[PDB]
């Protein structure tokens, strides 16, 4: 209805003042792009930024960073009047002047470290009266714009004459500060905090829409997830972009106060928040606010954990405030906290993954002026196991190996080392690589969940399998108003069954990747572990677990472990039972029926599986994966060798049918055993690091077949009643 | 406030509970409603600490100090009854209990109904539909399901818009319609919750979801409903009715419908134990929670209590060769000490059910237990047509495929085995219905294609062993 058209949104694309505007309509607008445009702001305030395209950008909304919408105080999914104007008009050496208590990083020159590389080709528009951000030499500072000679905007060109002041001056505190943390310091890109901003977006960006309508808003919010994951990141994140006044509950600072007073302490919090709305309290460590399973040592404690519930349900729906409270596992805090009206959704922050730890890696070095090797990426590899603080330090700490290398060799300093001395520091590989070494984490015991990263190109072979999987998995979620049409309800399992090293596992991993969905990887020697330890209370979490991640394809490693432990010839006197596998059958049957979580089952010994997982309701599909013919050899051995590079002397289609029996575990050992020679030949070489067809020949010497030919019948038997 | 109280000092705890009576009497009538009594009083005699001795004692003292003068009645709610200090349900305290228990399907859609009923709902969602997916919801997280769904809504259209003043337009509003797709965005979201809770209601299984089974269904009806209605009549011989059934049968040949359907006429909960819960208990050697399934029958009352997979810890043992130990263990002794306290027959009615009799505790079979055997057997033709016939029922089926063919071919099979069938076809009209828009009917070639696959779970040497215990048993 002739709406104007600008709505606001978090911009990935790293950019100073740089615009995406959606193509599905670049004709009412009409800009070519690197065309000087309107920005209207609140309060009279506008601001000129460039403009970009995107195709993975909505026709719906608009990518922009926090620079430019502080200047505008605008918010996230806020909507600024905007008008197209091309017209732009050059000027003269614009004049800069430090901004607020930040300051004293720049000795001497101060645009030689600073302003040289952001304005070269840039033709940034830089406006009287906006602050913003240049990054270099481990810090970052703001260069407010109080005197520009033309206006309202000029374009900038390397023409001009350059001027300089450098002295500080206090910023009005009303202005939300740049260091404050918010979404693009939130690193990992889970996508789960964008969970959080559907919970809290209407309650706290509009909070008088609530006193209209009846409906309930959330009161508690639980994130969880081990320390250092993030969880007072996202707290203060949310807060600092919608802004709430952020509260805080220190979980032991309340703990610190005398018997009686800690009460009054903890009370007065939810009273004065009260007074800001919208206000977001954060409780950190509620477990030690809250940490009582009826269990409960003492007596002070008691009566802590009774007020706060008394608090947490006390809510009044007069004001909004939101209390999100974080803890490093659920079952730690006491129950009566989860009951309807306290703290009612939970998030699982959880470990980052490979591909997610790249971008802490990212946040965390960007102001360190990095060498050109490292691209951040190998590293992020290497990091599994670490947590986004484990990472803020394995950057702190490579960070701090290139200051006592360089620079203080010479001694030189005042009481603040000007800027431009400390810019020749560059971190480098050797300075990660020595970070990687002292480490220490750390969230390595921890399950892991994760999208994985194998797909159908590292599958050889298989090909049906692969067709009868995605029937499976994809049809009933895609098509729910096909099923329900006949009444049926797909199944929830799949067992894998046939010799070692078929594939099992990858094609386990490649429908989670390709659904990118969570994969969560049971293995024998953790069902074993609860087995021999008669803990098979623990089923249920790793259940729970799934839950949390789902959608999740969560598969069962060597399910036949436990069968084997105890025999699987003649066995124990027991039968095919045990209470590991009970489990897993009681979580099955009391799933919340089929929702994101799907089950798969592999095992070598189909024998000696418990007939009572093939029950239906249960895992019902059993697909036999079977050893690879020399077509799906091909495939195989093809995609193995697609990494590690190859001299192309070497031919593949002959290896193949010469190795008659393999399982594609068999191949794997060939493919490893020359390229371990090629690393033997390399390094021996320069005390020409490629692999040739003589190098297959050496490994060849050694190709052993794991899979004996008179299971292959026990497999094709067990295959051949199946019908 | 259960936790209300708990908040105040020590020494003000109790002047902050005991002036609530004093209160409440000089209105009446009143309700007291404590909630979290566990909190107030969860003292098992167990009892960590000082204050909480103190708290429980004044609480009985005032339960049990209730004058007779006014009327002030004492609700208090809790999440379980081993929970609160037993010293509560002596006579005068708390004398009577009420399970609350999770809602049930056709339950669950009037809360759904109660908590939507302003939002201006679409028309094609009928609730009914997400009443079904709900299973281990509770009130509490269906009204969070709805808001959670009214939420989305709001969130999509209006707000595009951005246009309020102090109060939005009453109107303004109103073209918002919730949708499927906002209640689907939400069941996806809900999180429940009390899945784990054993399951009591009323199963939804009648005597049309049983082919064939006809003189056994109204030996069901002799056994189960007669004592009750009829009770003058079994008390003129002195004779007093069985309480127990066993079914014994190969697997798959309809034991457990034939229980739910019996619980289903007679309007019953039906509450099932499962032989993965009976295994449950003797791994982890904890048989005491025999008692609150008995516990939980009694409150439940009139049910049918029924035992899936009886044998299955004679079979986790052995069950050729066995233990060295005899048919006795753990979980099925609690079984035993569990029917004979049983309050006499009151509503409640134990079916056990077997696939192998065999190994059953005969103990189980002796008179004042399970003693009426009962041998679902095999289906024949006739019954076959009538499982065909009565699995086809739902999912449609286009006419042409011949139903009374399919029975006589398949000679030996089970009920289940029908039901693999019959799931194997529809599994292809949906590979069909799906690939042909990438005519979503059934077909007489896909019960062909089925059959392909077609696989006879009972083997006839075994039939002869029911067949054997069968004909032993005269
Ligand atoms: C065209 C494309 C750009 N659009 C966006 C991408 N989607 C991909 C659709 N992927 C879906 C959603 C995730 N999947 C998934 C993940 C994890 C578990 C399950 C799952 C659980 C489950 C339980 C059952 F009982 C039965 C089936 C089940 N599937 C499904 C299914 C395929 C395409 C459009
Ligand atoms: C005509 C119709 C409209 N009227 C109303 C509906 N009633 C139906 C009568 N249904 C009765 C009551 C519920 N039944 C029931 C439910 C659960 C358990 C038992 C039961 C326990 C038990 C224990 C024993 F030791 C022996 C027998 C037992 N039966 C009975 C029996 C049939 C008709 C009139
Ligand atoms: N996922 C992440 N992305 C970016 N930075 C992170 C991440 N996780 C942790 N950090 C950094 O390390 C610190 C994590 O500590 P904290 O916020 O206390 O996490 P938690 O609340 O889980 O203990 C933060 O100061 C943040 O700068
Ligand atoms: N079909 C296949 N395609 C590609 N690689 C395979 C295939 N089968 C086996 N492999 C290789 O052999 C190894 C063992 O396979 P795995 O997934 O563990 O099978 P399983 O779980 O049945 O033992 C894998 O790391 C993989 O690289
Ligand atoms: N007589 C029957 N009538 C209808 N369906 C049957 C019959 N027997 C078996 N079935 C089908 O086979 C499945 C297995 O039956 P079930 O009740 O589990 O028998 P059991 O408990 O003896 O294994 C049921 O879901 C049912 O749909």
């Amino acid at each position: 209805n002739r709406p104007n058209r600008l709505i606001v949104d978090e911009a990935i694309n790293e950019d100073n003042s740089v615009v995406s505007l959606s193509q599905p309509k670049m004709d009412e607008l009409q800009l070519f792009r690197g065309d000087t445009v309107l920005l209207k702001g609140k309060k009279r305030r506008e601001a000129v930024c460039i403009v970009l395209s995107d195709d993975t950008c909505s026709d719906e909304k608009i990518r922009m960073n926090r620079v430019v919408r502080n200047n505008l105080r605008v918010r996230l999914g806020d909507v600024i009047s905007i008008q197209p104007c091309p017209d732009v008009k050059y000027g003269k050496r614009i004049h800069v002047l430090p901004i607020d208590d930040t300051v004293e990083g720049i000795t001497g020159n101060l645009f030689e470290v600073y302003l040289k590389p952001y304005f070269l080709e840039a033709y940034r528009p830089i406006r009287k009266g906006d602050i913003f951000l240049v990054r270099g030499g481990m810090r970052a500072v703001e260069f407010k714009v109080v005197e520009t000679d033309p206006s309202p905007y000029c374009i900038v060109a390397p023409d001009t004459v350059i001027h300089c002041e450098g002295e500080p001056i206090k910023r009005e505190d009303e202005e939300e500060s740049l260091n404050e943390v918010g979404y693009d310091d939130i690193g990992g890109c889970r996508k789960q905090l964008a969970q959080i901003k559907e919970m809290v977006e209407l309650p706290l960006r509009h909070p008088a829409l609530f006193k209209a309508i009846g409906v309930k808003p959330p009161r508690g919010i639980l994130l969880y997830g081990p320390p250092g994951t993030g969880k007072t990141l996202i707290a203060r994140a949310v807060a600092n972009e919608t802004g709430a006044f952020f509260f805080l509950i220190n979980g032991p600072e309340i703990m610190s106060k005398l018997a009686g007073e800690s009460e009054s302490n903890l009370r007065k919090a939810f009273e004065e928040a009260e007074k800001n709305a919208p206000a977001i309290i954060f409780i950190d460590e509620l477990d030690a606010i809250a940490p009582k399973r009826e269990k409960t040592h003492g007596e002070v404690e008691r009566r802590i954990v009774s007020q706060l519930l008394t608090l947490m349900d006390g809510l009044k729906q007069r004001a909004h405030v939101i209390v999100m409270a974080a803890t490093n596992r659920p079952n730690s805090i006491d129950p009566a906290l989860r009951r309807f009206g306290r703290f009612d959704r939970e998030v699982d922050i959880g470990i980052p993954d490979a591909t997610g730890r790249l971008e802490i890696l990212q946040i965390h070095t960007k102001n360190m002026k990095l060498a050109d090797d490292v691209d951040l990426e190998q590293v992020a590899n290497e990091t599994h196991g670490h947590v986004g603080a484990d990472l803020a330090a394995l950057c702190s700490e490579a960070a701090l190996q290139a200051i006592r290398k360089k620079m203080d060799l010479i001694d030189l300093e005042d009481e603040t080392i000007d800027a431009e001395v400390m810019n020749s520091l560059a971190v480098t590989m050797d300075d990660f690589r020595w970070a990687l070494s002292q480490s220490n984490p750390s969230a390595l015991r921890e399950t892991v969940v994760e999208v994985p990263q194998v797909t159908w190109e590292d599958i050889g072979g298989l090909e049906d399998v692969k067709r009868e999987l995605q029937e499976l998995v994809q049809y009933p979620v895609e098509h729910p108003d096909k099923f329900l049409k006949f009444g049926m309800t797909p199944s929830k399992g799949v067992l894998f069954y046939g010799p070692p090293g078929c594939g099992k596992t990858l094609l386990a991993k490649a429908i989670a990747n390709e659904c990118q969905a969570n994969f969560i990887s049971i293995k024998g020697p953790e069902l074993l572990t609860m087995w021999f330890g008669e803990s098979e209370a623990n089923v249920r979490e790793i259940f729970d677990k799934a839950r949390q991640a789902a959608p999740c394809v969560l598969f069962f490693d060597e399910l036949d472990s436990i069968a084997k432990a105890r025999g699987g010839n003649i066995g124990d006197g027991g039968g095919a039972a045990d209470r590991v596998i009970n489990q897993i059958l009681t979580e099955m049957d009391g799933m919340s029926t089929k929702k994101n979580v799907f089950i798969i089952g592999a095992t070598n010994r189909p024998d000696i599986i418990d007939p009572a997982i093939l029950r239906p309701g249960r895992l019902d599909q059993l697909i036999y994966i079977p050893l690879p013919d020399e077509k799906s050899r091909v495939a195989i051995l093809k995609a193995n060798l697609r990494k590690s590079p190859v001299a192309k002397d070497v031919d593949l289609e002959f290896l193949a049918k010469m190795t008659n029996g393999f399982s594609g575990a068999d191949l794997t050992e060939i493919c490893q055993r020359a390229c371990k020679l090629a690393i033997r030949e390399s390094i021996e070489s320069e005390i020409v690091p490629e692999i040739r067809r003589d190098h297959f020949e050496e490994a060849m010497r050694f190709a052993r077949r794991s899979v004996s030919d008179n299971d292959i019948r026990k497999y094709e038997m067990f295959a051949q009643t199946l019908q």
